[PDB]
DNA sequence: AATTTCACACCTAGGTGTGAAATT
DNA sequence: AATTTCACACCTAGGTGTGAAATT
């Protein structure tokens, strides 16, 4: 039982191969691609809460040198980001398994604004991590699952234009720019 | 302990006074004003599901005659509407009491399209009804709450221009029309 | 020098009353 | 006649990368 799969695996893979970059802003920025996963093997009638946090992919600050991401400086330990409760929580296993679970509303930021936005440090790699926590009862049951293909480097401005082109070609809110290309 | 209060009582009252009309479309229409309520006296740790449905205010088909809504023809039985599950359900009492509970996403239609939209019959009077159900509770722990100032007549097109004017004045999505008056 | 901020043009998404036209 | 439908301009609401400007 208990299986959690990554939706849109192909698009994520393409981002990984280019070394994915996620914008983080003073006000909070949404992720792209949107983290979507499928879960099964949950007690359909049990109550569960889904959580999302980000763990440091390594202890290096990265820098873009000669068109390539490169680690540098004194390596430092990085604490896992604060947790983001998926908005559908708490909810039945049946609900969680009906349709794919999407984290489309989570906002990433570089500030410590307690508005339910996940603070991350730019120029550091992160890997999203999902937690399914059983609600109620007296026994604890908690599962975690990370996806290597969702690793990215938090940034305040894109560096690799190959990524920017992938964002533009796939994110609806960036259609203006895509349209600009399809005619010029 | 338990108390469920209507938010924007003033605006609803004004609509009531003019005999509120609610547009219903083949695709579903949102309510205006938006139905919001403050609830308190729930077990902060208990799990609750909030529901919304509409009950027929009477057995008459209404018609707008000489600038007035009047009942006519023969009465019939108007069954209660299907139920709408507040999107935040199921959830803790603490969550329900923290911030006003709003039903802004409920769509009203005059077709039997199974899309989570509530079907109503136009030219009929209805009154929204909210139910708080304790998950695992008894049956007595299920309370109901209706507010007579939220009564309205379902319509496919406004009849009383005084209502149209209040809708325009207060619904942000109708600003184009309001602006068109303030110059 | 390197990285963050910011006003802005441009989209996506989707809620409104209009009023003519179509339907009952 | 009485009521419903429908394309349309015009809004609200808010997500994007751009590139100059400000900060470190």
């Amino acid at each position: 039982e208990l299986k959690v799969s990554l939706e849109e695996r192909d698009l994520w893979t393409r981002f990984k191969e280019l070394t994915n970059e996620m914008i983080v802003t003073k006000n909070g920025r949404r992720m792209f691609p949107v983290l979507k996963v499928s879960m099964s093997g949950l007690d359909p009638n049990a109550m569960y809460t889904v959580l999302l946090d980000f763990v440091a992919a390594d202890n290096h600050r990265w820098k873009y040198v000669n068109g390539e991401w490169v680690p540098g400086g004194k390596p430092e330990p990085q604490a896992p980001s604060c947790v983001y409760i998926h908005p559908d929580s708490p909810n039945f296993g049946a609900h969680w398994m009906k349709d794919p679970v999407s984290f489309s509303k989570v906002k990433l930021t570089n500030k410590m604004n307690g508005g339910g936005q996940i603070m991350l440090n730019s120029l550091h790699k992160y890997e999203p991590r999902i937690h399914i926590v059983r609600v109620g009862g007296t026994q604890r049951m908690i599962t975690s699952h990370s996806f290597p293909e969702t690793q990215f480097i938090a940034v305040t401005a894109y560096q690799n234009e190959e990524i920017t082109a992938l964002k533009i070609k796939h994110n609806p809110f960036a259609k203006a720019f895509l349209d600009a290309k399809e005619r010029n």
